[PDB]
């Protein structure tokens, strides 16, 4: 399994590292790609962190190479970072080819939750953030307030206090239940 | 009251991004502090992500000094970060001098609590990591199995999975009423 979690300019930092240290634990490969401007690929943060990517988006030729490459697709949240992801063809395409596909996964977190929206995925319910809570349900999603929504392989989640709990959704798709167990228990969930 | 984000090689990302991002968003400055060698300030987190601290604790020339700068100093966990941080002098001397202070907070989370026993703290209760329960409990310390402890004003805290709540009881120190709630409802807390 090999994870990409995308990251943008102005990407929240809560709900980047949730995921991002979750599938580490798991020993499952994981590639940050950015989504930007810089030609180095260092992204400056929601709240103002400097951090490098793995990788851009740009050293992949297609959607359908990304599919060659990656099994999940992660879009956190953050109003800039989300407002780019969401409104990348590149992303949309990858997130539209991955739905409802077997053995393929789909996160988005936060206003990411607007790439539902964004891509026209076909999915009846929903959740984000109680701020873009209204702008989902515009889109016709049913909005659920719970920390986090599963239907068919879309995992949707609320805020930086869920990413915790989405990270370990994704992760028990993937996960052997032993596996998912012993990393559950590592985290110290309260 | 500015807060100070300790920072080493092998430090947590997800322990460092929740106080992090909280204090952002309560508009309270806050700095990373970096203890290590690289001389760019560029950071090798535990699970590899790669990002710049604002400072290098070097930049700073006693305790003494660090308290006219900081109000809060938290030291996050990660296996390799914690036995940076709390074997570090300087860092056992800010812990020192800023204990029982009545207008200064430490926070400490996951192996990051070792620090306490470094620094010959004299509190009586704690919480961190379940791996460092018995160290803890070999230092005289009551070892509390539950998210979030203060004493005096110390802040002790287990894991990634309480990093939000570890983050928000150091916020609660220092916040007023309306600023504490305002932040809360913005996580979207489970
Ligand atoms: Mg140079």
């Amino acid at each position: 399994v090999k994870v990409c979690l995308f990251v943008a300019d102005g990407t929240d930092e809560i709900e980047f590292s949730a995921p991002w240290g979750i599938f580490k634990r798991a020993e499952i490969p994981i590639d940050s790609v950015y989504v930007g401007e810089n030609k180095d690929r260092l992204v400056k943060m929601s709240r103002d962190v400097e951090m490098y990517a793995n990788r851009s988006y740009k050293e992949i030729p297609s959607a359908d190479d990304f599919a060659k490459q990656y099994d999940i697709a992660i879009i956190p949240g953050g109003g800039l970072g989300a407002k780019t992801l969401s409104t990348t063809p590149f992303v949309q395409q990858v997130v539209k080819e991955f739905y409802k596909k077997p053995n393929k996964w789909i996160g988005m977190i936060c206003a990411g939750t607007l790439t539902a929206k964004t891509s026209g995925l076909p999915n009846k319910q929903i959740t984000g953030h109680p701020s873009v809570r209204g702008q989902l349900e515009e889109g016709g999603y049913k909005y659920l307030d719970q920390p986090v929504v599963l239907e068919e392989n879309l995992i949707t989640s609320q805020g930086p206090g869920t990413a915790m709990l989405f990270g370990l959704k994704l992760l028990e798709q993937v996960a052997s239940k032993d596996k998912y167990n012993a990393v559950y228990k590592s985290l110290s969930m309260p």
